[PDB]
């Protein structure tokens, strides 16, 4: 039994480009008693890896989670053939104890893909919930703010907010995500890369301003939003993607005067914060929405193993509409 796993060559410097990864063919050793063999299926590629693989050692295994099939089993609870969540990092095949699995949802129809549960029905579905529905607390009636609009988390959280009745404006980095997200009804969309300034495109698509910012990016984008919070506005830090590849020192900080004056409320989270029922209940809540096409979905799927690298790299650039996963 062999396994393909991805490692990383060297740190990152920037983006990542494709030396800096590695793709190392390996044997594996034999099952032993309540083990299993896991052959992945569909694999994610997330920006807080970009990050997280800071953490590494060079020649470490890239970290990751992937919808897995059990392909030999000495683990009665896990029969050949359990289709399985699992975190082994990038690796085509691997060996689990089944204490760290996941199973899926009972109620998983076959009508949707396998690979919603690394997205929409899955950690950034859990994250567009919990980011919007208790970050920023939203009531209903509220203008929100959403970055990486057309993104995995940002087009949920779009989604969420207008079934509970939000005006919605997204900001996106492509003409073909301005338009996908309009045709899914978010009051306004535009390209951020293209408006002539950013602050009165803000301004012209809600004049009074933003009751709550589901923030992805952070950097210059976030500072020009914050100054058109509302009073007592509500800002989830969720990610702060323009600054994870970015090379020098980070950019200013927003104005404090408007900060202070606009007394805002700025919380950040981490998604596995939210377990058990809670967490259960959510994922419920975003599969039962799916079925309803009260949240459409749609996958960004690279083909091939060998790829993930380019699938990682390109992501983090913006090639992306919806999650982006790769197929084994
Ligand atoms: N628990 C947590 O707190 C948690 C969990 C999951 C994800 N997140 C964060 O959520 C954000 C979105 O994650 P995701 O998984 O849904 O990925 P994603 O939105 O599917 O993909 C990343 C998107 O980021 C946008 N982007 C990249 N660089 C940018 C920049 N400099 N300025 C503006 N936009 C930029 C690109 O879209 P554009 O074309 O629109 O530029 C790219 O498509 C990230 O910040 C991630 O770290 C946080
Ligand atoms: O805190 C996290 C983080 C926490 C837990 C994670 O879990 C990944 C492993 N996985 C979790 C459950 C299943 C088994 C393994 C991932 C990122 C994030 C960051 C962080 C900061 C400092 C650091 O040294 C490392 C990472 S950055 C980041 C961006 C995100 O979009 C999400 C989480 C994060
Ligand atoms: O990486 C983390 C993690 C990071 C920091 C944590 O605590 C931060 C400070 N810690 C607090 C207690 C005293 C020591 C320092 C806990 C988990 C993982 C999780 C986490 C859980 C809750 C939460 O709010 C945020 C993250 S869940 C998880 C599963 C993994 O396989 C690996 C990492 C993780
Ligand atoms: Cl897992």
């Amino acid at each position: 039994s062999m396994t393909k796993t991805w490692t990383l060559k060297k740190h990152f410097v920037g983006y990542p480009t494709n030396s800096d990864f590695e793709l190392k063919t390996s044997e594996l050793p034999p099952l032993k008693n309540g083990e299993v063999l896991l052959e992945a299926l569909f694999l994610t590629v997330d920006p807080y890896m970009r990050v997280a693989a800071k953490r590494l050692k060079e020649g470490d295994t890239m970290m990751g989670q992937q919808v897995a099939k059990v392909v030999e089993s000495k683990n009665v609870a896990l029969p050949k053939g359990t289709i399985v969540l699992a975190s082994p990092g990038w690796t085509t095949h691997s060996i689990s104890d089944g204490k760290d699995l996941e199973k899926l949802l009972t109620e998983w129809p076959d009508t949707i893909p396998l690979s919603l549960a690394l997205g929409t029905v899955g950690m950034p579905g859990l994250t567009a919930y919990f980011g919007l529905l208790e970050i920023c607390g939203v009531k209903g009636g509220e203008t929100v703010m959403v970055n990486a609009a057309a993104g995995a988390v940002g087009s949920v959280v779009g989604q969420i907010a207008k079934l509970k009745g939000c005006k919605v404006v997204g900001a996106v980095g492509s003409d073909e995500k301005v338009a996908y997200l309009q045709k899914l009804g978010f009051d306004v969309v535009f390209n951020y890369k293209t408006v002539e300034s950013l602050e009165e495109t803000l301004k012209k698509a809600s004049p009074d301003g933003y009751d709550c910012y589901f923030d992805n990016v952070g950097g210059e984008f976030s500072n020009t939003v914050i100054g058109q919070m509302k009073k007592f506005g509500r800002i989830a830090i969720c990610g702060a993607i323009s600054t994870y590849n970015r090379t020098g020192p980070l950019p200013p900080g927003p104005p404090p005067e408007i900060v202070i004056y606009q007394e805002l409320r700025m919380e950040a989270f981490v998604v596995y914060r939210w377990q058990g029922d809670a967490r259960q209940k959510a994922l419920k809540d975003l599969l039962k929405w799916v079925l309803e096409g009260k949240i459409q979905y749609k996958e960004y799927i690279i083909e091939g193993f060998e790829n993930m690298p380019a699938a990682f790299m390109g992501m983090l650039k913006g090639d992306n509409l919806g999650k982006t996963i790769v197929k084994a």
